[PDB]
Formats: structure tokens, C-alpha cells, sequence
């Protein structure tokens, strides 16, 4: 059981060591499309690339590339698209992907500015009466409503395909209180946020996969889909303590490199799952 595994690693301070075994065991697949010179300005970080086998393809004949990966967790019946925070030049591609994949929710785990630098383009409207038009992908985005709470904001957005005049409602779940350095002290507000995303229907199989991002789409984004998947597995299995968080992480790393960036994020993931396990129990 992971509660006991937690105490062992914690009392022995072995988090950096566990984390290095995961780094060592992790899959390595080609990412040739990401490294093409025509895609250099579609990547926020030169060392964070989608694998060719799991990459999301845009339906535009010109250049189908976006820094985004489909993570398919077969046993849990959960899919996620993990992507980087959009760049000034990829905001149109981002919304095209949301449209093409029939996503119902976008989960954002960063602030636009952190540590005095921009981590993400402002890719949604700030006011009802000032909609955004993405001329390159022929989409219009309107803010419908905004519910600001202490730890997160939920926004209802309307996405309109200007080509076909179809409209969809998108929910934007913005976790606003992840600290600039390290991880939250307590996983309580992160769990509350994760249960709010679940309650919306955004993670349900009747929609396309949820889009999850932070700045690179590997660290905080990783923690989100690791916690969700592990809790769902502990609710599906005969024996919930058969769920090994290290195994689940390695399965997710087949689909996108580098998920969980630090030993601190790994510790936090255990804590979130343990406490989320305490919940529902
Ligand atoms: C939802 N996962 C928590 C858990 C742990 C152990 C047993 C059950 Cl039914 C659920």
C-alpha cells in the first residue's frame, strides 16, 4: 500500500532516488516531426517535444503540427490531451485542436505571468463584449461567464466555427494558486479543483479528451492526470492497493516525455492520491 511506501520514502528521504529510477526506466520514442525546422517557432521549449506516435495532428493540409500529445489510459477509460501553454503564434492552432478533438473542457494549471516572465499567451477573452477572432483558423471565441473563487476560476466560453457557423460551449478551469516555486503545502484545494472538473462532465467519454496545460505541459499537467487516473483505478479494481503510482506514471510517460518534472511533484502526486483515497473511502 502507497500510504506505507510514502512513509518509507519520506522517513528515509529517498524522493530524489525514486524519481531518478523513473527517469531511467522511462520510454524514449522518436519526435521527428517536432524537430523539423519549420516547427521551431511552434515549440515553447526545445527539450519538450511530443512523440510522433501519440502527437495530436491538426486537420490543416499546410502544417499539421502542434506541441500536444494524446494520453490514452485503457484500463481507466480516460484520455487527456497534454499541451504546452500556447504561444502568440499558436493561439489559433490551440483552439483549432479543441474544435477538431471535440473537447468540452480546458484545464489551465499556470498563471500567464510567473516569476516575472510570460508562461503562456492570453488565449481567452477578458470581457464579454470583447470577443477574439483567430483569422488563421477561422474561429471566434466569446466569454459568456466567469466565476472567480479563491483557488480557481471557471469560465464558460462559446467557440464558433466561422466556416460552418456551428457553436460549442467550452469550460475553462483555471487553477490560479499553484505557487511560483515548489508545490502546494496541502493537496486539498487541488483535489477540490479536480472534483470540480470531474463534476462538469469534461472528463467523460461522451466528449473528446480534456485539454490540460501548464507552461511545458509535463509537470503540473502530469500531476493532474496522474492523480485523476490513479483515483479512478482505485474505484474500478477489486483491490484498490494494487494501484502502483510509479507504474501508472511510467505507462503515461509512453505517451508524453517528462511527465512529473521534480521529486517534489512526485511526492505531491502521492499525497494527492493518498488524500483523495482517504476521500470516497
Ligand atoms: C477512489 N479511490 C479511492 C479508493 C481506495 C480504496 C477503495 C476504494 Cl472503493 C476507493
Amino acid at each position: 500500500e502507497m500510504e506505507k511506501e510514502f512513509e518509507q520514502i519520506d522517513k528515509s528521504g529517498s524522493w530524489a532516488a525514486i524519481y531518478q529510477d523513473i527517469r531511467h526506466e522511462a520510454s524514449d520514442f522518436p519526435s521527428r516531426v517536432a524537430k523539423l525546422p519549420k516547427n521551431k517557432n511552434r515549440n515553447r521549449y526545445r527539450d519538450v517535444s511530443p512523440f510522433d506516435h501519440s502527437r495530436i495532428k491538426l486537420h490543416q493540409e499546410d502544417n499539421d503540427y502542434i506541441n500536444a500529445s494524446l494520453i490514452k489510459m485503457e484500463e481507466a477509460q480516460r484520455s487527456y490531451i497534454l499541451t504546452q501553454g500556447p504561444l502568440p503564434n499558436t493561439v489559433g492552432h490551440f483552439w483549432e485542436m479543441v474544435w477538431e478533438q471535440k473537447s468540452r473542457g480546458v484545464v489551465m494549471l499556470n498563471r500567464v505571468m510567473e516569476k516575472g516572465s510570460l508562461k503562456c499567451a492570453q488565449y481567452w477573452p477578458q470581457k464579454e463584449e470583447k470577443e477574439m477572432i483567430f483569422e488563421d483558423t477561422n474561429l471566434k471565441l466569446t466569454l459568456i461567464s466567469e466565476d472567480i473563487k479563491s483557488y480557481y476560476t471557471v469560465r464558460q466560453l462559446e467557440l464558433e466555427n466561422l466556416t460552418t457557423q456551428e457553436t460549442r460551449e467550452i469550460l475553462h478551469f483555471h487553477y490560479t494558486t499553484w505557487p511560483d516555486f515548489g508545490v502546494p503545502e496541502s493537496p486539498a484545494s487541488f483535489l477540490n479543483f479536480l472534483f470540480k472538473v470531474r463534476e462538469s462532465g469534461s472528463l467523460s467519454p461522451e466528449h473528446g479528451p480534456v485539454v490540460v496545460h501548464c507552461s511545458a505541459g509535463i509537470g503540473r499537467s502530469g500531476t493532474f492526470c496522474l492523480a485523476d487516473t490513479c483515483l479512478l483505478l482505485m474505484d474500478k479494481r477489486k483491490d484498490p492497493s494494487s494501484v502502483d503510482i510509479k507504474k501508472v506514471l511510467l505507462e503515461m510517460r509512453k505517451f508524453r516525455m517528462g511527465l512529473i518534472q521534480t521529486a517534489d511533484q512526485l511526492r505531491f502526486s502521492y499525497l494527492a492520491v493518498i488524500e483523495g483515497a482517504k476521500f470516497i473511502m
